[PDB]
Formats: structure tokens, sequence, C-alpha cells
């Protein structure tokens, strides 16, 4: 009945690697796009389906290359995913915001023939790394039809967004560039009390934990993807009554869980 849902009920362990569809990647040049510094999509092959967009932003001086398992992880669970390159490795949070707004952009109007048959460019998320959790921030609260925001041990000078776009914040317990005390924690609870949010903390985890293989943040961004791009309940699951011994804090408002 619900016409956006993808693949097989999920397992938490079908979580933890690459799902039920095949991945190709398509290069945006730099020079072929302006607003961004172009990128990487993953995007679902073997299917005749179309699939929920998400772009997103790699951290202060990093590349797409950052996030290549995470952008191949998300397609293969049924995601349209650009990775972007920024216009210069020291663009700032609201910089980077920008270069999600143009990516967005990208996706829905000038994306090859092969990335658009497999959009739904009605349902459109943001996720993103340090300063490029940062603008997944700016841009939730900029564009309200965001369907769902995911920062990744996030960095911001500004600790205050206005969004109703469902936020899950991903913090690492031991983060010495963005320590959750000032960054994650602050940006989750000065989140509107009315906006669906999860705060998770990786135990023991760097600031580089979103930059390789994590099957925490694999199973709680392609859960919060699929519960609010799709609109697939089935993902609550794994975002409620959650007993997780990765994590060493949890909060939300349960917003999300019915
Ligand atoms: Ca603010």
């Amino acid at each position: 009945s619900n016409p956006y849902q993808r693949g097989p009920n999920p397992t938490r362990s079908a979580l933890t690697a690459d799902g039920p569809f095949s991945v190709a990647t398509y290069t945006v040049s730099r020079l072929s796009v302006s607003g961004f510094g172009g990128g990487v999509i993953y995007y679902p092959t073997g299917t005749s389906l179309t699939f929920g967009g998400i772009a997103m932003s790699p951290g202060y001086t990093a590349d797409a290359s950052s996030l290549a398992w995470l952008g191949r992880r998300l397609a293969s669970h049924g995601f349209v995913v650009l990775v972007i390159n920024t216009n210069s490795r020291f663009d700032g949070p609201d910089s980077r915001a920008s270069q999600l707004s143009a990516a967005l952009n990208y996706l829905r109007t000038s994306s090859p023939s092969a990335v658009r048959a497999r959009l739904d460019a009605n349902r459109l998320a943001v996720a993103g790394h340090a300063m490029g959790g940062g603008g997944t921030l700016r841009i939730a609260e900029q564009n309200p039809s965001l369907k769902a925001a995911v920062p990744l041990t996030p960095w911001h000078t500004d600790k205050t967004f206005n969004t109703s776009v469902p936020v899950l914040i991903v913090g690492a317990e031991a983060d010495t560039v963005a320590p959750v005390s000032q960054h994650a924690i602050p940006f989750y609870q000065n989140l509107p009390s009315t906006t669906p949010k999860v705060y998770v903390e990786l135990c023991n985890a760097s600031h580089i934990a979103p930059n390789s293989n994590n099957a925490a943040i694999s199973v709680y961004t392609i859960s919060w993807m699929k519960l609010w791009v799709d609109n697939d309940t089935r993902y609550r699951q794994f975002l409620c009554n959650v007993n997780d011994p990765a994590l060493c804090d949890f909060r939300t408002n349960n917003r999300h869980c019915q």
C-alpha cells in the first residue's frame, strides 16, 4: 500500500551491510556544475523503480571519498545519493549548506538520464559529516520540503536551528574536533521540542568514525532515511525501544515511533 516502500522487511544485521540493490556510480565533474564542486552519485541498478534522493556533504578539507562507503551503503538500500565535493576545501558549514542546496537542485533538474530515471525528486533528504553536518542543519532550516536530515559528528558555530525536518544526530563520544558537549548535543537540545529528533552517541568513537564502515551509523542513517524519505514504518523498530550497546548516550522526544 506504501508506494515508496522498497526492499524486503529489514533485519538489524542486513542494515550493517550493503542492501538489496546493485549500485552504479556517476562522477559529477567540478567543471560541469556551478554552486558546488561536483561529486559522486550512487544510484540503484537492476531495477526500474524510483527512489528518494540524498545530498551528502563531507567536512572541512575533506572530499566525497571520505563518505564513499556510506554513499554506496545508502544507495544499496534504495536511494540516489550525491556525495558532494566543495568549491573550496576550506568552505565553512553555511557554504556547505549552500552547496547541498545546489546539489539537491542539480539532482532534481540536471542529473543524467540514468540517475533521473531512478529518482523521485519529490522525496529528498540531506546528510553530512562535521562541517557538512552543520550545513545539513542550516539547509534543513531553510528548506522545509526536505524529508530528513542526518548530521554526522556535526560541527557548527551556530548552535540553534529552527526546522520541522526530522533530525537524527550522530555524536562520537571521544570527538576532539567537534566535541559533543559543544556541537552535537546543543544542536539536538536547541532543535524545536515539536520536531521529531534523535541523538545517538557512539561509545569510544572519534571524529573520523563516519569516514569508514560503521555498523551503528549504517543502522541509524538507513533507518532514519527509510522512515522519513519512504514513509517506511518498518524501520521504526531500529529507532524505537533502542537498547544498543554501541551507544553511550541516546536522547529523543519520541515523535517518530507512532
Ligand atoms: Ca541560529
